[PDB]
Formats: C-alpha cells, structure tokens, sequence
C-alpha cells in the first residue's frame, strides 16, 4: 500500500524472468502490497526481491570452445606441471561438445601449498566463465549451504545463493575448497544438499529454505579441492580424483623466479631495479629454511627478504640497490634451521632411516630398536596396529632363522626383550612398509653393526626373507631427495614403476632394486654381516 | 510533517556526503517527514540521522610519511625492547607508499602485563591517526560487531560503528584487544563479520544490520593483540604474529624508574620531592614480591608504596620527606612472599627441577618420581598424554640398559612399581621436553643419589640416550633467571640458537650444552653415578 511497495513492485517488472523466476516473482507480489512499517515483514520481502534481481538468468558468460587457448592459459598458471593440466585438458575436451557435464567435477587433491587456487583461476579463464569461491571446511549444518525458512527478516539465503547472486551469470565456476574438512555435527549431514546442488538430475530443480522455488543450476560448473583422499562416500560419486605432488629443487627455483618473486616484489611496493635475488639465495632457502612439498616457506622467506630490504633501503638514502646472494642471505634470515645432507650423520646402530607414505607427501622417519636383557617380551611404541605386530613377528622369525649366518646368539629371543619405536606410526599408510627397516635395526642391535648413513629403505617383508612391492614410490623418492639421501632401497617388483617417474628425481638418487633380506642387509650395514 | 522532521532534515543538508552517504541520506529522508509522535518510529530515524552525521567521511587524520619521527616515538612508549619496534618500523615502511594495507594487521602476542596498549598508542601517535580501542574478548554474537535490524528504536549499531561515529576520521587506528578470547556461542561465528571488516576486498563495502548501506572502511588501519597463539583459523589470514616476552632484572628496574614510578607518583597526587625510591627497593620487590613476565606486580607494589607514603606523611606534619630503601621496604609491604635463589634448597632425590614452555612465558616445574615395591606397573599424574607415556617408556628402557653402569638392580622393573608426577602437565607444550628430568629422577629413585639443586634441565630423549633439540629456549632461560637458577642443561643441537639470545640473559646463567644421557647424569647428580 505505501510508496515502498510500489518501488519494489517495479523491480519485478524491470527484470526479465523465466517460468520459475516468474513463479517466485508472483509469490513475492502476493507477499508485497502490504504495510511497509510492518516490522520483520517488509524488510524480508524487500531482501527477497533484491536477491531475485541479483539471481542470474537469461544471461551467461561466453564459454570458449577452442582448446589451444585453454592449454596456453593453463601453461602460465603456476608452472604447468605437465601432468595435471593434461587431465584438465581431457575434461575440457569432453566438455567441448555440450554445456552439460554429466560426469565428474575435476576434484584436486594434494599437500597444501600447491597451485590449487591458481589452477581454479586458470580453468575459469580458459573456460571464459566468472570465478567464484566457497569454502566447504568447517561446514556442519545444512543452514550453511541452504538458507533459512521463509520467515521474519534475517533469514538470509545460503552461501551458494549469495555467491550466485553476486556473480550475475548462469554458468559460473563454483570452487569447493576443503571438501575433506567438512563434517556433520549440527543438522544431519549437509552432503545431501551438496548432492542436490551437484547431481545433474537434482541441480535443475534445486530448492532452498528461503528460495523455495526451484532454480536451474545444471549450467553451473563445480570444482572441488582437498588435501587428503578421505572424501565422504556420498560426495565421492560423480567425481574424478587428480592427485598432486611436490616439486624438485630446479622446479621450485623456476617457480620462485617466475611468479613468487614478481608477486612478492609487486606486493611490497618495490621497483624493478630495487631488489635482485640470484639462484643461490633461493637454493639456500629451500635447503636450510623450508622442508615441505609446497612453496609456502619460499613465499614467506621472500616476503621477509622484501620487507627487510625495503626497511634497509628506506633508512639509508645512500643505498641505490640491494643484492642478496647465497652468502649474505643469512644476514636477512639468521641462523639456518634445517640440515641438508647425511654425509656427516655419524652412522648409528639402533637407528634406521626409512621412507613413509603420507597423504600430504612422503617423509623421512628414524625407527629405533632396543635389545635389553629380559625374558623375551615384545614392546612397540608409536601407536602401531596389528599389521605392525605381525610384521615385527615376521622380522623376528627371519632374524631367528638367519642368526647363525649373522652371528647372533640363538637364545636372544629367550633372555632379551625387544622394544621397537616407530615415530609417527599413525601416518595414513595402510601396510607395514617399514619391514626391512625394523629387520635391519634388529640385526644391528643384536650384532652391533652400525647402519650406513645416507641410505633409505621401505618395503614389505615375508617369513622367508622376500620383499613385497609397495605403493607411493614417487612421494618417497621426493622425500629422500629433499632430505639429501642418495642411496634408496626399494623392492624389486616396483622397478617397473620407475618408468613413470621423471628423470629429474631418478638422476639425483641412487636406487637399488632388491628382493631378498640379504641384499638389504649387505647394502645397508657397514660390515658384511 | 511536524517541526522535528524539519530540523532533522537540516542535518542532512548541513553535512557533505559521498555517493553511499547520499544514498543512506535519501533513505532516511524517505523515512522522515512522517509523524513525530510516532512511538519507536521518529526516535529511531533521529538516531540514524545522528549516526550518519557522526559517521566520518570527507575528513581524515594527517597521516605522517617520515619514518625517523616514528622511530623516535616508538623509542619512548614503554622501553623500546629493540626487537618488536623494529618489526613495527618495517611495517610502517611498507605502508609509507600508499594508504592501502593489502596485507597483515600487525598482531601482537605475549604474556599479559607488557606494553601492548602502549605499543598501540605509540603506533597511533607515530602514524598521526586518532586512537580508538575495542575489546574482542567475550564476544560470541554478530550483534556485537554489527548492529540490529532496521526496526523500532533501541536497535543501536554495532560497537565498530559506534567507535567510528565517535572518532570523526576515515583512517583511525582500530585496536582489537583479546582476539584469542573471542568465542562463537550465540549466533554462528562472528569471525566472518570481522573478516568482512578486515579484508580489503570486503571492508570497502561493509554492510551493517542497522547501517545497511555499504560504508568504505579500506582506509581504517586495524591492529590485533592477544595472549596465546591460539588464534582462530579464519582470523589468521592477512595477519602477522609478533611475539613478546618478559624482561630481565635491569630491564624491569629501568622500566620502573622511567615510567612506572612517575606515573604512580602523578596518579597518587604526589609532589616531586615527596617520595624517593632507590634501586634496592625495586630489586627487592622484583625478587621477593612478584613472579611474572610483565610489570603488573611492580605497578601494584609501587601504588601501595605511594598510598602508604601519602597516608603516613599526611598524618605527620613533622615529616618532610619519605625515603624507602632495600631495608625498610618490608615496613610498607610486610613479610616476603617469594624465595630467590636455590643455594639453600637442600637438594632432594625424588625431585627434579625442569623448565616448561608456556604460551605466556616459560616457568619452573618440580617433577617427582616414586619407586615403590610392586609388580612393575607404570603410573603417571599431571594430566599427561600419549607423548609422555612413550617418553617415560623410552626413559625406562634407557635406565634398564644402563642399570649395570649406574648400579641399579636389573629386576627393578619386575618387582617395583613406578609413579611419575609432573605438575602442570597440561601446559601448552607440544612434546615431552622433560625427558631428561624424568630419567634423572628415575635414576635417583633407584640409586638414592640426590639431584644437585640450583640446576635446570629440559629436552627430548631417545632410546639410545641421545638428546633432541627443543624450542622456546628464550622463555626457559628467562624463567631460570627469574627463579635464581644458575646451572641450566640444554640440548647440544640448540647451541646455535644461543646466538639469538641477548647477553643480559646468558651472562647470568651457566649453560652447558649436552647431547647424551651420561653428561646430564654426571652434571646433575651429586655423586659420579
């Protein structure tokens, strides 16, 4: 009745609306023409009108059809990686026929600190669609994806509806960040709602608590990102998992010299000829200032270098240029915090270096064994399961069978207790891939032979001394390369897998395929036995 | 229609307003010109008009561009500390180019009782911007940062809008105190609103429940303060953490003689020649009247001294001056409440002194061990986790391996139960840094050798008797210095960290870098074994 109800009514006629939009517009019209000073009644309908005007329809982004431009765009996002972009291109080709996905959503998984956001932005630019993000981590209620009931003012729509209202296109690139961090603790499981907004048979008629009228969401492209492969079962359908990994020394150096350095220089309001960093400084930072698979440490170090350089040049008008090399780098970072190289490790007896497979990239572990006098009981530490128990039992049996050859007293399992400690045993690794490590440590404790340093080993063991194949050799090799380990012992059956590993990692490490316990004991111990 | 609606209308024309302000002014104008006796209708619009007139725009504080004056101002806030002010200067330099932050917010963390508010005021004075504070602790609803819905009178804007209305400048220094104390229990998580008011891409169009019209907040500089590093994940982005620590004896003495004493003298309405306190009294107060990292105890003691001196001089007209020294100090404070020095500690066997890393500064702990007759079960007290369990297991294994050398009966773990008590085990310390302490206490209980007093130790242990490096050596050294401990045992790998500790702390303590359990057992026990 008042003037407000008139102006709002115009917002319904000044915007073109399809059948569903016309239906919600008619509903709002029936809800309009009422008293404007009505507390919590006119404001909610006004907000609904604004949302409808903001909801996209009869308009979309010009989606590109050529694939060459998509490849050229994907080649300049972070580094290219020559591995994941190819898969992306494949998906684009499958989508180069119709506007209907009818399949996966190109899910990305890997350790944090990689080009996930960069890949999403590159895909948005290649597809010619607007970019929009939404975080799935920490979500535990359906009230986060969907809105509230059609009631008094304050019942704002869900995050998805808000993002769609802000992005006035019917075919945007909706990114789903931290899908593995989503939980279900407030109102059932919100995964169902996600399915309703992701399944091509349900997104066309997706209904919201506030926007009860069905909205067409089949043209919206969705992309999910995660850190681990522990994606909920209902969210695993219609999804393709693409695993990402770390980078090598030269790869990280090129990445830093291509985008990290220019971005940090432009962010700190620096000039083109104010700071010059060579490759020696970056190498020193990667070797003694960061230990990870991503480039977060490099970014933080470059930011600190830029800030310190700006402060030093500002307080000294006589300084015209600042150059940081591999020698004065410490002057801006301090004492080194990490060690590179195992040449001066002073090889020990009870300690063994092994490779561990982790969902965020493999790492290095130092397993220990203690053989003290007792009655023969077995003790283990590191939150190990039954698999580790049977593996230790098999290793003990192998040691008992080869004690005569190794010079071990056959009565060691009767008058001496064994305690095996495996640090970070709760790693997301299904299977006791450290059998050879524990066996070598046991042989060392019983014989006193120090385990040769700068040597890494991983793989399963049997009761007859045979080595079984394992998975995730790329991550373990990358971890050994970052840790400065040159000698790596892997099972023989995994030799055929080396053909799928780039030469940049194999040319730096010395791999020796083994299949028996005697070969690992000969190549790992300092002496012959 | 009435006279009121006329006067209020003038407040809309007498103030210059930008596009957004003109939009909200037009909205209020449409809401004005109505009946003034309308209950809860004219008062709310009048309040909105007053808020708009108070909201700053087209006016700002003269921000300074020089850095020398900023350093001179930061050198007279509390003490200078020569550590944090430098970082502040760096930030200022980064902000000495444009009025856009586009980065961190200079978050400060440390134990309570330090110059946090003083640092904020000094930054406000150096930047030439008005000072304003707002407490984030105890906030659990978005209705605290933002206002209420546009409804009947009483729906006042949020705390932020009120602070901005009181401070008539577009670029003020908004301080965020107690960011770690903020929770989420009433209406979702208010952190999101904070992001909307802190993210440079959202503060430019920050909308409020009462002030629904977007307001530009990109020129407002924000600074956060906290006690612990447990900052919520969403509030950690675009933030730089700067850790603060305690002060030494001479540092606290200079701080008291520079600002604490004059402030307390001026607050108690004292004259220049009425009270004279020497350094002996301050030293005695710091040694026997307060045990903390801040200067709260010193402030309280000086306040009590000033009050007692005023009362004594007022009731005695024959007294012309009051002088308090290190001898008569007790006459105004009573009997000493704390003990300084471990020379007369009467070294015990079952007790061991260790250093503990805490988010509010390290402290001293007295770990105990009891070896009673039993079956060999292990018991622990102090709310310890699995890390402490594995550490105690490793220590027990080391003791079992060195029992013959230490003169311990090898059957102690079979006929005797061990109970380890670690007071305040719930400290925010990730890792069993008290391995050497528990091992020494166990060796003492089994051998009866009293642990030498005036000795502190901390560090990780392994199954082979090796000591691993730890973090937070500065806090532990400061705690040992305050407690009067001269002998401190730290891991050998942490020796390179001593170069980052000032000489005022190393010159008072006797540090002995160790790497094996035998060295700690020899330097900690009274006898040789």
């Amino acid at each position: 009745a008042p003037d407000e109800n008139e102006a709002l009514k115009r917002k319904i006629d000044a915007a073109k609306m399809p059948k569903e939009a016309k239906e919600k517009a008619e509903a709002e019209l029936q809800k309009l023409k009422m008293m404007s000073p009505m507390s919590a009644e006119a404001t909610v309908v006004r907000g609904y009108i604004d949302w409808m005007v903001q909801v996209p329809w009869n308009a979309r982004s010009k989606v590109k059809k050529d694939l060459r431009q998509a490849q050229e765009i994907l080649d300049t996002d972070h580094y290219g990686l020559e591995r994941v972009k190819d898969r992306i291109l494949e998906y684009l080709a499958v989508q180069s026929r119709v506007n209907k996905i009818k399949g996966p959503i190109l899910c990305l998984v890997g350790p944090p600190g990689v080009g996930k956001t960069s890949l999403g932005q590159s895909i948005a630019k290649a597809t010619g669609r607007k970019y929009v993000r939404m975080a799935l981590g920490g979500v535990r209620d359906e009230a986060e994806i969907r809105g509230h009931r059609r009631t008094y003012i304050g019942s704002m729509p869900g995050k998805l509806i808000q993002k769609m209202a802000k992005v006035g296109v019917k075919n945007p690139l909706f990114l789903l960040d931290e899908i593995d961090k989503m939980s279900s603790d407030m109102r059932g499981d919100p995964a169902s709602a996600l399915l309703e907004v992701l399944d091509p048979e349900q997104n066309v008629a997706f209904s919201d608590h506030y926007l009860e009228v069905d909205y067409d969401l089949s043209d919206v492209m969705f992309v999910a990102t995660s850190n681990s492969m522990n994606i909920p079962a209902p969210l695993l359908d219609r999804m393709e998992v693409i695993r990402l990994s770390g980078y090598t020394e030269d790869e990280k150096l090129n990445i830093a010299k291509r985008h990290l350095l220019p971005k940090q220089i432009e962010r700190n309001a620096l000039k083109k000829g104010e700071l010059t960093v060579d490759d020696s400084a970056i190498i020193g930072i990667i070797r003694y200032y960061t230990r990870e698979a991503g480039v977060r440490g490099l970014e933080r170090e470059i930011s600190k270098l830029c800030r310190k350089a700006v402060k030093q040049l500002l307080l000294d008008k006589s300084l015209k240029h600042i150059e940081i090399n591999g020698d004065n780098l410490h002057d801006y970072l301090g004492v080194q915090r990490f060690d590179y190289g195992r040449a001066d490790n002073e090889n020990r007896v009870g300690q063994v270096t092994g490779l561990a497979w982790t969902e965020v990239g493999g790492d290095l572990l130092t397993i220990e064994t203690a053989c003290v006098p007792g009655k023969g009981k077995l003790t283990y530490t590191g939150s190990l399961g039954e698999v580790m128990q049977e593996s230790i039992q098999a290793a003990l049996t192998v040691v008992r069978a080869r004690a005569e050859k190794l010079g071990i007293n056959p009565d060691f399992y009767e008058k001496r207790d064994i305690h095996v400690h495996v640090p970070e045993g709760a790693t997301p690794k299904d299977g006791p891939a450290a059998g050879i490590a524990m066996c070598t440590a046991l042989v060392s404790c019983l014989t006193g032979n120090p385990v040769r340093a700068d040597v890494a080993m991983t793989g399963e063991i049997t009761l007859r001394g045979q080595v079984l194949p394992i998975g995730g050799l790329k991550e373990k090799l990358l971890a050994a390369h970052r840790g400065g380990i040159k000698t790596v012992l892997i099972p023989f059956e995994n030799k055929r897998d080396l053909e799928e590993i780039p030469d940049n990692v194999i040319a730096d490490l010395d791999i020796h395929p083994v299949k028996r316990i005697e070969e690992v004991l000969t190549l790992a111990l300092q002496n012959e036995p």
